[PDB]
């Protein structure tokens, strides 16, 4: 009755793994270029010693992308490869964050934005992130909002899919529900994928079109997660442990309440704590449901940015798993 | 500089076009282009060799200016980076002098990591040395914080025109797309209105606010952005994203926001009418109505001759138009 790593669907992985760590976290890796420079300036000032215990790590040697590069010595990098510096302190940076956080973190997610403002550079770092994920077989999300037509999209799905082999990735379905078929299915490989869409958002006029525009009496989130969850119907995700699950801020209350209420099984990804000020506790009461699997808070900044990366994930596993016990009693 | 409205004018009274060529390559393309390559000596590479501008890209330029018979045999691992950047030149070179714009949908670069993201930038590059305004169509959507990285990428570092992006999260992410306040910078988007899939109905159309369909309440709410920010003093604009195939909405963008600038994806390989959309879409400065071309032009064998003749019949529609 045993599969082996990378062998089962999404849904299954999720389920194993929120079993195992009792939680819902999900940690976001989203590294600006302060926090990298950052990073360096404090790895040059403590003879790098979080880049020694990177290093140290087996799976560092199972990674794809310059890896004659990533396992130098780090002041061999600065003196003789200094074209390579960047690229050193920022996939360093990221492993660092996932080697201080991991034992806490339902789930990673990795906002696709933060690793292309340099050009190939960071995509090689972004790589280089779901390669040491998938050795260390953690649930992973690729943050890209993606949207487009169809024979544009497949683009997409062997990106995230295929080359990042990502488990996740997050989509905006505007423009229509069909481009999901060409994301979360690929008909040449009879494969199967998980997205989460776009509901409501953290922004602060989301309400402009999310919440403004309706059709009868349906404002446009409602009716936007029915057509996604019809798409998914239609794709027969769940019968392969697959999913399309729901994009719901933090800070959207009563959304949140709606959208568990009407949709009691769907599986949520809400970013929006930390940073951006969200209410925990409202957050996760509202959209609690028993599998806890089904409603993700992602934490991105107040981790990242803080100066002790592992002892702020643990505060924030902590105060989840407080609210989670109330909800259980 | 000088500002992607100005730009836009400029450009189309040297060429005297609205054509956008899209450029789109896929592994079939490029795979294509190899395979044709070496079944005619190499004819299409040694004609990019021979063009000034090669010698003024970023990266790996050194590789790009190897004879392909060298690059096959001492720099294998950089033989499809080689290639794809190759087919990009050749596409560009065979049809620049009939563009007002060449278009570069960012997910064509994407799939194979790093190495296309190098192609991506050496396009632009290109372009840029050729002074041919630019648009990458990525339909951006993030917070605030987030897609400050998206602006840095896209007028930073590539230093593209302008950008396309979908703004249903919602119409403050412009703030930090459009204009950079630390720098007093000033950049071109054309928001999502109406688009081309098949099933684009279902929240575009059949949601609506007022009495108005969800396309012109967002349209409206870009222009207020725009006036917002104060764009079209620095000559930049907001303009919309409208379908060639969506006649109608063509029509009532055209009327109701008359002097609206507008990009029109969809005639080609997915079948819209160019007779309709551009009567539809005219407008006398008719870089505001800018006909998107990829697949029609990049999957035909004769790419310079196609290009030239969707310029042509343009321009023929341009002069019934008036
Ligand atoms: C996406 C959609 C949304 O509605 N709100 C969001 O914040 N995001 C993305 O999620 C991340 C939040 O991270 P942080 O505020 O915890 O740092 C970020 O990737 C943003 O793009
Ligand atoms: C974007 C939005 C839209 O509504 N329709 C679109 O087709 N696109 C993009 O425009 C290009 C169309 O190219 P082609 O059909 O002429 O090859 C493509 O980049 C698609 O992503």
């Amino acid at each position: 009755g045993l599969v082996p790593r990378g062998s089962m669907g999404f849904k299954v992985k999720l389920e194993k793994r929120r079993n195992a760590i009792n939680t819902c976290l999900c940690i976001g890796l989203d590294p600006d270029e302060k926090d990298i420079e950052n990073f360096m300036k404090n790895e040059k000032e403590n003879n790098y010693n979080n880049i020694k215990k990177n290093l140290k790590e087996k799976y560092i040697n199972n990674v794809s992308i310059k890896k004659d590069i990533l396992l130098k010595a780090p002041d061999n990098i600065i003196r003789e490869e200094k074209s390579e510096e960047f690229f050193y302190f920022f996939n360093h940076f990221c492993f660092y964050i996932i080697n201080e956080t991991n034992k806490y973190a339902l789930t990673f997610k990795m906002n696709f934005a933060f690793y292309i403002p340099y050009g190939s550079v960071g995509i090689d770092v972004l790589k280089n992130v779901f390669d040491y994920l998938y050795e260390l077989n953690i649930p992973t999300i690729l943050d890209m909002k993606i949207n487009d037509i169809g024979n544009t999209v497949k683009n997409y799905r062997k990106f995230i899919f295929e080359y990042l082999k990502s488990d996740s990735c997050t989509v905006n379905i505007y423009m229509g529900t069909n481009m999901l078929k060409d994301i979360c299915y690929d008909e040449e490989k009879n494969k199967y994928y998980s997205a989460f869409v776009l509901v409501k958002t953290t922004n602060p006029d989301s309400a402009i079109f999310q919440k403004n525009l309706s059709l009868d009496n349906k404002q446009a989130y409602v009716i936007m997660a029915q057509e996604a969850l019809n798409m998914s119907s239609y794709l027969n995700l769940e019968q392969n442990n697959e999913f399309i699950g729901f994009v719901v801020g933090a800070n959207s209350y009563d959304e949140m309440n709606y959208i568990r209420t009407y949709f009691p099984n769907c599986y949520i990804l809400s970013p929006g704590i930390g940073a951006q000020n969200g209410d925990l506790h409202k957050t996760l009461t509202n959209g609690y449901h028993k599998s806890y699997e089904k409603i993700l808070i992602n934490i991105g900044r107040a981790i990242t940015k803080n100066p002790y990366p592992q002892k702020a994930a643990q505060m924030y596993y902590d105060q989840i798993n407080a609210i989670l016990k109330q909800n259980m009693e």
